[PDB]
């Protein structure tokens, strides 16, 4: 019976109304104490982005600073949250520390920035856009269950503090003021739609950058939708990760149950 | 009269013998005092790479360490030099410092590494692979002329020390021990075959990483072969560069006559 209100916004790329209706219906049926509020800005489009940087920033702060909501759930995680994150940090109020923030992929930019300042709770979790996947209700109900108080969706190695990032997003965040101090943390990674040489390039960069950071180690989640018409790279993605972790002196801790897929598990930062 | 001997190797991706014959033929007709030697490794093939990491590294060192050559010219610049650059450094002999090293794109990895350690001279310049372009002789002829002693191929703003990098290569090198101290340098960038959102991501990362480096400023070269079927991004590459430079307090100095094209000018590092 205890109710909970969740705000949804589009820090980068846009959603559609019919798909939000689907998410609302699922929650109504399966999590009747949750209440979802999709900000109108979820549905704005200027092409790539869900409105201008000013509009995306504005909608995020409206959600984040409204104490009517216990969570902000990022609707979609295409490129672009880096254009609001720094400005957002300067304008977050007290309400914003009493919230949790949930999503994955580029939205990880916001997860990182909030965690770097200990604002609320940052949580890697499936997003409303996952409703579009085959069996995507399974992903969306994982996050809704989490918001309703269930813990079954936690990534099973959890129980060393953890962060989870999309590999490209982490590479972008390295060397910036948006990355938290990852010393003593397990860093879990996943990737989608990148060539094997691009995954190698990213691993080289991220492992090089984190070599001196004192992390607990790296876990490799799922690397998927790899283009299929390339010449053989010469080794597997796990071989690449182990190779670069060895060179950097970073412990390879094994795998993680995260990815751009409906089985993506929940990882609260820290 | 005086003969100048140039060794050519393939630090990442391979070349073909027919195309190498075309380069030699052009040099024979126009620069009779140049002597080109293509290492056999240029034509090795292990899927993506011009042979194994060990083979590529051995051929690079054979060229660099050989007294018979005044220069090492990188044959092509697809991904992979990062897998030989660090290991090469500890094995470079006395002769390696008496040479020029010339290439662009991924070969910039080696240009960076050698320049970071003041080994010889690093030069951004057209590569033998440019012969495959329409009017490709004009690119290759620029480098040959430079090797023969001409200076007309110099990028027209040169006369502050400069570097020139592929943007993705530079982004990859940020935070790694391979990047030179770029304090007081003009940094020229170019890019090929990246989405507009990808160029934005790279520019955010590079400017964020160089913000505290005290660079003299950035120059924007050509960004080309951009995917045509994306949604409107919302600003031009010049607007992206100016935006991120302003955020980082980096001087936007103007344009540079560099790019993945036959008009690509020569930029000696320093």
């Amino acid at each position: 019976g205890m109710t909970r209100r969740i705000a949804i916004c589009a820090p980068s790329t846009p959603f559609t109304r019919e798909d939000s209706a689907r998410v609302i219906a699922l929650a109504a049926a399966e999590f009747p104490d949750l209440s979802l509020s999709f900000h109108e800005q979820c549905f704005a489009s200027e092409g790539h982005f869900a409105g201008s940087d000013a509009l995306r920033l504005s909608a995020f702060l409206e959600c984040a600073n409204d104490d009517a909501f216990e969570a902000v759930w990022f609707v979609r995680g295409g490129y672009g949250a880096n254009r609001i994150a720094e400005d957002a940090l300067a304008r977050l109020g007290r309400a914003a520390s009493a919230k949790q923030y949930l999503g994955y992929s580029d939205a990880g930019t916001l997860l990182a920035a909030l965690y770097a300042h200990r604002i609320g709770r940052s949580v890697h979790a499936p997003m409303p856009v996952d409703i579009r996947r085959p069996e995507g209700e399974s992903a969306v109900r994982r996050t809704l269950g989490w918001l309703a108080g269930a813990r079954e969706g936690l990534e099973p190695t959890l129980g060393a503090p953890a962060v989870a990032f999309n590999l490209m997003t982490l590479a972008m965040l390295c060397g910036t003021r948006l990355l938290p101090d990852l010393s003593g943390h397990v860093v879990m990674i996943e990737e989608v739609a990148e060539h094997h040489y691009a995954v190698d390039r990213l691993l080289f960069h991220v492992t090089s950058c984190l070599a001196d950071a004192g992390i607990a180690g790296l876990r490799l989640g799922r690397v998927s939708d790899v283009p299929e018409n390339d010449r053989p790279f010469g080794c597997s993605v796990e071989e690449m990760a182990r190779h670069w972790c060895h060179r950097a002196g970073i412990a390879f801790l094994g795998t993680a149950d995260i990815g751009h897929d409906v089985d993506n598990r929940i990882v609260p930062f820290g």
